[PDB]
């Protein structure tokens, strides 16, 4: 943080967003997960920098230095979104393309859909394009794949905030590892009453994080907590409604696709037949990695976004 730029942006009276700048050239806005913050795109960074790109790695909403109000609504797709237009209005920004990993991901998917003027080309990491259908209820999509009941856990508020808040150091130390090193079971919540159950009291550290950068996620959680994070998940209802606005209206900006051949939660078969919506849709696979892709392979991450970048942003 001391040998870097610091940057902040009112895009509404009480809503503050920080992020970190570096380089010259066009606009490369990052967007990372869920519980991430902008050190997550810390080999990105220098390496977008060096192929010549103004590099804005966020500091999404509720998170580190950016504003985290504890209202639910406030961090529904359809704001978030509009607060992103405003961020680049008030930057003097045109265009931007917009690069996400995980629930950035969805974020980067629904600005190029929405305001495809502001975004120059769009890229996701581990995350997948998919049309809401109008005759489907959200809450039965995430009941229908067994994967995903930890987010039946992360809807009511205060429940999981107690157990991710409780010891912050266990709390990265068994979320951010490699496939191999996971010792988490995404379909056993709701039915064991939390994240955090095989893992114990105090876990080993992983091979792709020391312990001064585990550390930095503890003091950058220490500001706000989990509230604003986990509300994320909470707008399933608001995002499904504002994502069935959209049916019809395709992409038509360059997009990039990055699959990661470990990663049990968002895994790459969750991705296909994505070009029957297309709309661009290059494809880059980075085989033995886990969900945090920048973290787990970040040689194989710059390689794919320099040559994409270079080929259809620029
Ligand atoms: C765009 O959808 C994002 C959903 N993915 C999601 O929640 N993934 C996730 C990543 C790391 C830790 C935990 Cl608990 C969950």
């Amino acid at each position: 943080p001391s040998d870097m730029s610091h940057g902040y942006v009112t895009v509404k009276p009480r809503v503050r967003l920080h992020f970190v700048e570096l380089g010259s050239g066009p606009a490369v806005c990052l967007c990372h997960g869920f519980p991430e913050s902008w050190y997550s795109w810390r080999y990105q960074i220098p390496a977008l920098a060096q192929a010549g790109y103004r590099v804005l790695a966020m500091d999404m909403k509720g998170y580190g230095e950016s504003s985290a109000p504890p209202e639910i609504e406030e961090y529904c797709m359809e704001v978030l979104c509009k607060e992103m237009v405003t961020f680049l209005d008030k930057l003097g920004l045109s265009q931007a393309v917009f690069i996400g990993h995980d629930w950035g991901g969805m974020l980067v998917w629904y600005m190029a859909l929405f305001y495809p003027e502001r975004v120059r080309a769009v890229a996701s990491l581990n995350t997948p394009f998919i049309p809401a259908n109008p005759n489907m209820s959200p809450l039965e999509s995430i009941k229908a794949n067994p994967v995903f009941d930890y987010q039946l856990y992360f809807q009511e508020p205060g429940v999981a905030e107690a157990e991710l808040e409780q010891n912050l150091s266990r709390t990265f130390k068994s979320l951010f590892r490699a496939s191999d090193e996971s010792v988490l079971s995404m379909h056993k919540v709701c039915e064991a009453g939390g994240l955090f159950v095989n893992s114990p009291e105090e876990p080993s550290l992983s091979r792709m994080v020391t312990e001064e950068e585990i550390q930095f996620y503890v003091q950058q959680f220490k500001k706000s907590g989990f509230r604003g994070p986990l509300n994320w998940y909470r707008n399933m209802e608001r995002n499904w409604k504002w994502a069935c606005k959209s049916l019809g209206r395709k992409i038509l900006i360059p997009a990039l696709m990055v699959t990661a051949e470990k990663d049990f939660v968002l895994v790459p078969q969750m991705s296909q037949h994505m070009e029957d919506w297309i709309p661009h849709l290059k494809r880059g696979h980075i085989e033995d990695c886990g969900h945090w892709t920048q973290m787990d392979k970040p040689t194989e991450v710059n390689q794919i976004l320099i040559k994409w970048l270079d080929s259809d942003a620029r």
